[PDB]
């Protein structure tokens, strides 16, 4: 039993809700919140911009030190950093950005990072400003993630489309 509330169950392990991931994180304080990161951990907009804003820029400060030490992530890769005031940990995961020409096959590799964590609060990878089709992202999530994932979808219209079209 966990503290996530109001989710629709899609499969044995995947749950979905129309919710602002920032507000959901602040309420649940999950062990792991997933950020829709880029390789530079520059949290300017989208989910990353919103999460970072909620940390009063502490996420960005921590991220800049991480990059200065380690260099950029790989597309499809991830790193674990602090969750600040939102979660115990933040798993920064880089889905391919379609508006940069990156291979959509890398989306499965990106979701594989979730399997290293028993339970996660997450957005749909490569959705929103990353330019991929969120219906496809949900399909890859369901077919790749085996751990327990709670997906927060900000846009109500998109949420209804995702549920109504789910196979
Ligand atoms: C006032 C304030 C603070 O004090 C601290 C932090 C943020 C805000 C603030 O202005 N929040 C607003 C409202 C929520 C917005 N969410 C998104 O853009 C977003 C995009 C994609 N997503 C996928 C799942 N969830 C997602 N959410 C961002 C703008």
């Amino acid at each position: 039993v966990n503290s996530f509330s109001g989710y629709l169950k899609l499969t044995d392990n995947v749950y979905i809700k129309n919710a602002d991931i920032v507000e959901e994180a602040k309420k649940v304080k999950p062990t792991v919140v997933v950020n829709a990161a880029n390789v530079y951990l520059k949290h300017g907009g989208g989910v990353a911009g919103a999460l970072n804003k909620a940390t009063n820029n502490a996420m960005q400060v921590e991220s800049d030190d991480y990059i200065a030490t380690n260099g950029p992530l790989k597309v499809g890769g991830s790193c674990v950093l602090s969750g600040h005031n939102l979660a115990k940990h933040c798993l920064h995961v880089v889905g391919p950005n379609v508006n940069k020409g990156e291979d959509i096959q890398l989306l499965k590799s990106a979701y594989e990072n979730f399997n290293q964590h028993e339970v996660l609060l997450a957005p749909l990878l490569s959705a929103g400003i990353f330019g991929a089709d969120p219906i496809h992202s949900l399909r890859v999530c369901v077919d790749t993630v085996r751990t327990n994932v709670y997906l927060a979808v900000f846009d109500k219209n998109l949420y209804d489309k995702l549920v109504s079209s789910f196979l």
